[PDB]
């Protein structure tokens, strides 16, 4: 019963203030999981680090300027560019 | 043989370079379907579009400075914050 959990975190990084945001989403993100894009995430969760998580997440972000997209996919993905 | 799809780009916006490279990977994407948060992509596309596409945005990208992420997902998801 563990999950791949893809996490999009869509936050404006031109302010110090939604910087701060996507460094604390992305700490609170790595205690499950991978930073595999600056604010993409997939993480490999339980059903109760995914309510833990998900619980986190929604008091770090701003929920009138940013949003973040949760996908759940006993699970192919391709990488084009440069490697993070 | 459908497939959703899930497309995520990592670019600086920061620059007008990276500005317009995501202005050209958000109509090349829209092309096939929908633009979810600033620079994630849900795309309903066949194999032979999925080509198509994928061969598009490699000519689009700094494929040193962004990187883009491809995910194939018959396809849960849920949406945080904000509606963009």
């Amino acid at each position: 019963h563990m999950m791949l959990v893809l996490i999009t975190y869509d936050v404006q990084t031109s302010s110090m203030g939604g910087t701060k945001r996507l460094r604390k989403v992305a700490k609170a993100c790595q205690n499950y999981g991978q930073r595999v894009q600056n604010s993409v995430f997939e993480c490999i969760v339980d059903s109760t680090q995914l309510t833990s998580l998900k619980l986190e997440l929604t008091s770090l972000i701003d929920e009138e300027k940013d949003s973040l997209r949760i996908y759940r996919l006993n699970y192919k993905v391709e990488h084009i560019g440069a490697k993070p």
